[PDB]
């Protein structure tokens, strides 16, 4: 029948989707700026559809719980029928790509380490060595999925530790990890994905850094319910804004261009 | 109904697909060693199936005739119904994925530069600005697709160039463009993949090597026909190889560990 209004379920996480400044009485879309904000209305522009930005209600990306299995955060919303499509920085991975189609990746990335700047931390092996320096990932997300299904050695080891340390070291969002590397003096190291970690070092007050290689090597997908009738054109939109640059140019936007840190 | 050895299609392309040494007369895939020889069984592994390898019979990775609008290649033998699947370095492009399906991709990789060590070149933007260093790239694949459609003003200067050169830059193989490379004392230059670059940049007589960065990002992926009964599990299956570290560890055997240039 007559097009509907897609509603697209995305998060606030920078530089992805940011509340423009004093925009908090505004209305619609107009009222978020970012990396994914962009991504979207190309989407949309070469798709052909008109969208809502929604920003998910749980604040999270999407997990299966282990006694419920309901799915939280944003993969839920698409698993319940609570949106149509996630744009957003959403990690393809094989459990959800069960319950949910993901698009071709639009960008890549692989979990990292963050260190606050002078510790004495340059790889996951030398995390996983010592007991000084605690570190944790983001509590509900593809990082913490990892290191609790990995069986590389050194990955498992940092696993049986994080598990079971106390205080947590898992936090609710990605600034949360941030702050808590920025005030524990070095004595905490955060976990996730290159992107994130690589746009927070060319921010001010430049005191964090990515040290050694990344742990795994994936991709960011747009997701859609299975059986969406957007799936395919999707699918063929993001290989189109891939081959003419434009993944390029929103990427050198959002990162480079922004850098603060000289 | 009953199970049917699957035809897989692919090309000698190293580290890729290579003939063992003494194997000629020999029979069936136990003549092939490489990375998507090792992908192969483990793709057949977890989907259960039995499989032939078999070697593209026009030795192309698959573009579209402009005058014909026939397919040649390992596109074509997936199209035409000649081969069930292709495991090959053979890229996911937007005008592929309209005739084929892709896996999500199991390898990165983009266009990059080969030159002869010593070779003053830096950047594609160092080939485009001088006429004493020819370059070219693979004659029927994506590099010179990339070239052909690329409204970037350092590529398309670049595509403006091969198009017209004489003799001609392209060349029928890869293995051909890097002897190309390797006796034009430096007057030749070849854009390939990086994945290509950096194996042969480890191999004796290690003359070569690749500068700057590069010019895209985008990856490899299993392609099955369109509505083939195999696309399903064969992309369930990549997610899985790369969660459970496996294709971490086949590049590693087949770049790093075969590294002959200390
Ligand atoms: O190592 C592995 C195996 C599992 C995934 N992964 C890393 C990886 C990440 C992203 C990409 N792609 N692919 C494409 C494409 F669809 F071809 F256009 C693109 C990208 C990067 C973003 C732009 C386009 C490719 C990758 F290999
Ligand atoms: N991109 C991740 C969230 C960030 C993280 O887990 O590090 C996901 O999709 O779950
Ligand atoms: N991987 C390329 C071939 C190599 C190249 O074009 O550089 C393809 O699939 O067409
Ligand atoms: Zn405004
Ligand atoms: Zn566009
Ligand atoms: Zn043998
Ligand atoms: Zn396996």
């Amino acid at each position: 029948g007559a097009n509907k209004t897609v509603v697209v379920t995305t998060i606030l996480e920078s530089p992805y989707v940011m509340m423009k400044k004093n925009h908090e009485m505004l209305e619609g879309n107009e009222r978020y700026e970012g990396y994914c904000v962009d991504l979207a209305a190309e989407i949309a522009k070469h798709c052909g559809f008109k969208y809502k930005l929604t920003i998910v209600g749980d604040g999270k990306y999407g997990a299966r719980d282990a006694d419920t299995k309901i799915w939280n955060g944003m993969v839920g919303e698409l698993v319940y029928g609570k949106a149509d499509i996630a744009i957003a920085p959403l990690t393809i991975t094989l459990v959800r790509e069960e319950v949910i189609d993901f698009s071709k990746p639009f960008m890549s990335l692989g979990i990292s380490i963050m260190i606050k700047k002078g510790t004495p931390i340059e790889s996951a092996e030398d995390l996983s060595k010592q007991t000084e320096i605690a570190y944790g990932t983001l509590d509900s997300g593809s990082t913490k999925e990892f290191f609790r299904r990995s069986k590389i050695a050194v990955f498992d080891k940092m696993w049986t530790y994080m598990r079971s340390a106390e205080p947590s070291v898992f936090v609710r969002t990605t600034a949360e990890g941030v702050a808590r590397v920025r005030k524990s003096k070095g004595k905490y190291a955060y976990l996730l994905e290159s992107t994130m970690n690589e746009y927070i070092e060319q921010r001010k007050p430049c005191d964090t850094m990515k040290v050694g290689g990344n742990l795994d090597s994936k991709g960011y997908g747009i997701a859609t319910p299975k059986g969406s009738s957007l799936g395919n054109a999707v699918n063929l939109a993001v290989l189109k804004l891939s081959e003419q640059g434009l993944l390029d140019k929103l990427k050198n936007k959002w990162w480079y261009d922004k850098g603060e840190c000289g």
